[PDB]
């Protein structure tokens, strides 16, 4: 297992735009298009995202590269976050992953709101940090999303992962 089968997990791959679990229009493996309403405005951005004419819709390979291209950034903003650098760099290869996966879902700014739980991740109270990580409104509004990332960094091994 690794950061990009572990979110191919958790976010599926559609290859026409969609509604994510907010609402927000999405495509291929949970790349957020725009936070507007209008469909034509989440178009406008997927055309101007792949540099061609979509009408709604993208093939496999371009999926891939959109997520790949996200994988990079998510984790250059761990590493030129200050707050969020000293935890990655704390961690081993495994929590790394789990960090990752939360910045890829609900980015820089809000991973860096967890500061509790992120102080008691770098001291390495795996315990203690899965009981704060879990009172929060991610937990409540995508529970077995958040469960597989918690028990990843209670436990330090892929075993939310394995069996689905």
């Amino acid at each position: 297992m690794n950061i990009f089968e572990m979110l191919r997990i958790d976010e599926g791959l559609r290859l026409k735009i969609y509604k994510d679990t907010e609402g927000y229009y999405t495509i291929g493996i949970g790349h957020l298009l725009t936070k507007s309403p209008s469909l034509n405005a989440a178009k406008s951005e997927l055309d101007k995202a792949i540099g061609r004419n979509t009408n709604g819709v993208i093939t496999k390979d371009e999926a891939e590269k959109l997520f790949n291209q996200d994988v990079d950034a998510a984790v250059r903003g761990i590493l030129r976050n200050a707050k969020l650098k000293p935890v990655y760099d704390s961690l081993d290869a495994v929590r790394r992953a789990a960090l990752i996966n939360m910045v890829f879902q609900m980015g820089e700014t809000g991973v860096a709101g967890f500061c509790n739980s992120l102080c008691m991740l770098q001291q390495k109270r795996w315990d203690e940090a899965a009981v704060n990580l879990a009172k929060s409104r991610w937990y409540n509004q995508t529970p077995n999303r958040a469960k597989r990332v918690i028990t990843t960094f209670r436990t330090g091994t892929w075993d939310a992962y394995k069996n689905l």
